[PDB]
């Protein structure tokens, strides 16, 4: 059993809708440090990890740890009516349900039943933090041309580019021209990906938000955005 208060319902939803537009369950491991959840899409191409520490929650109390699994479009139409300053209350009893109570203006509670359903070193050579605006754009122009996006990343330099038979798609960024946050490469290093999964990866995000991609010469990237600086959404995607 717990009781979970995090102020700024809207925020929360957002996360969790950021979170799972490749997944349709997940199993929530609820612990005295925080709640994690770790699952891979369909396809076995993404591997989707999110840990929200104690620290970004106004009340966590945690009597006895549990991993509480739930379908997600379930959930998502309950959070989906929390406004940005509302509060949200996460209480789990000895019954096997999920309530969620949304305080703001009027207090709403509602009950999610719990279901089942069962759950390589990485040597990275090149680090780019960006904005989200920059992804988004980057994956509906590549998609403009081709199913795959080649990543570049050199000395202070990072590139995007597409190509089919007769037509290409190309941006370059730089640490110079404020284009990218921060680069750090070790060596240059070029992956490619499926542009269909980088799509679902940022299209929750915010044109604002920071986003940190690490890679190397054909592996995997990863990629992470924070919640409330403690908090961590992750995601680990296979090369093309």
């Amino acid at each position: 059993p717990f009781e979970i208060v995090f102020e700024g319902a809207k925020e929360f939803a957002q996360l969790i809708d950021t979170a799972s537009k490749l997944i349709d369950e997940a199993a929530f491991k609820v612990t005295e440090d925080g709640i994690s959840m770790r699952a891979m899409d369909p396809s076995r191409v993404v591997l989707i990890d999110l840990n929200l520490p104690s620290s970004i929650f106004s009340k966590y109390e945690v009597v006895e740890p549990e991993t509480i699994g739930v379908n997600l479009d379930h959930l998502k139409k309950i959070l989906k009516r929390g406004k940005a300053k509302d509060t949200l209350i996460l209480k789990k009893g000895e019954e096997n349900f999920l309530e969620i109570t949304i305080q703001g203006t009027a207090t709403r509670t509602f009950r999610v039943p719990l279901i089942d359903v069962e759950e390589p070193e990485l040597p990275f050579t090149a680090k780019v933090v960006v904005l989200g605006e920059v992804l988004k754009a980057a994956v509906k122009a590549a998609s403009l041309v081709s199913d795959s996006i080649k990543f570049i990343a050199r000395e202070n330099e990072f590139i995007m580019k597409a190509e089919g038979e007769t037509q290409e798609v190309e941006i370059k960024l730089t640490l110079e021209d404020e284009g990218l946050l921060d680069i750090e490469v070790q060596e240059e290093t070029k992956s490619a990906y499926g542009v269909s999964y980088l799509s679902d990866m940022v299209k929750g995000l915010g044109k604002a938000d920071e986003v940190t991609i690490k890679f190397g010469n054909e592996m995997p990237m990863q990629m992470e955005y924070y919640i409330r600086d403690e908090g961590r959404l992750t995601f680990l995607l296979a090369p093309r």
